[PDB]
């Protein structure tokens, strides 16, 4: 279960974050791991599409090859804090699993600038017991975490040394499908 009320970034710039571009997860911290995808690739696009606030998600497990995309319309709770009901889609946006109540994630932007970000998410998916997940994002899939975002990890009272890197998984992403999915 989740246990954190993540604090959104003071003066969070929503139009800059939600500009329709892609963010890559470079490092993550799951507060309830198992034994676990210690190996994992993830990326998202975030933008406004025809006046609606949207995110498109991509997950890939580089060992099992388990692959899935999601699209969500985000609802605002407060600045930098959202509730997202998701639908699993193929890369082209055709629905595989429809939106349903009980399938949602919260999303908090704790820190962001033009190249990097720190987010918290709490996933809810039917029957599952899932925990808090923090992710360090960058606009460049290969970028080592900078002092700006590492300071934010500290300020959130976390230790960046506990985060797991995704960079040794040689992830490759379809940026084009992530951007396109924002409209779907
Ligand atoms: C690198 C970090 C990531 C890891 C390692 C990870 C891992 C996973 C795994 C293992 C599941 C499958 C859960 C279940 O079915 O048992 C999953 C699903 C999901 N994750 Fe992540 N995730 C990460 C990042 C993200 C981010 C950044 C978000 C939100 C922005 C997110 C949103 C979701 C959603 C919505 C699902 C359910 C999708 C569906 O069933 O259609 N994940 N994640």
């Amino acid at each position: 279960a989740c246990t954190k009320n993540a604090i959104a970034q003071t003066g969070f710039n929503k139009d800059k974050y939600f500009n329709g571009d892609v963010w890559y997860v470079t490092d993550y911290l799951d507060l309830e791991p198992d034994d676990v995808p210690k190996r994992y690739c993830a990326a998202l696009a975030a933008g406004t599409a025809s006046g609606k606030l949207k995110e498109a998600l991509y997950h890939y497990d580089p060992k099992t090859q388990d692959t899935f995309y999601d699209v969500s319309e985000l609802q605002v709770e407060s600045l930098g804090k959202y509730t997202a009901n998701f639908k699993k889609v193929d890369k082209n946006g055709n629905v595989k699993v429809a939106v349903t109540a009980g399938n949602y994630y919260t999303f908090t932007v704790m820190y962001a600038d033009d190249s990097s970000a720190l987010i918290h998410t709490c996933l809810h998916k039917g029957n599952k017991d899932l925990g808090d997940l923090y992710a360090v994002l960058n606009r460049n899939k290969d970028a080592a975490a900078g002092d700006k975002v590492k300071s934010a990890v500290s300020a959130a009272t976390l230790e960046f040394s506990k985060f797991i890197s995704t960079k040794e998984n040689n992830c490759a992403y379809d940026n084009d499908s992530l951007k396109s999915l924002l409209t779907k």
